[PDB]
């Protein structure tokens, strides 16, 4: 489980990365309508994360 956990810190960086740089393509983009769906379920999926991750700590 200890393990599970490091892994669901790892994925919840690394999709916050992510995140972050699909904001500033979008920022750069402003070809923009999609990148703002993308970043919003990006979002919504780490939201999700952090929330299973806080259930976890």
């Amino acid at each position: 489980t200890v393990d599970q956990v490091e892994e669901l810190r790892r994925d919840l960086r690394i999709k916050s990365q992510e995140l972050e740089v699909k904001n500033a393509a979008a920022n750069d983009k402003l070809e923009y309508a999609v990148l703002i769906s993308e970043a919003q379920a990006i979002k919504a999926d780490l939201a999700a994360v952090e929330a299973k991750v806080n259930r976890s700590t």
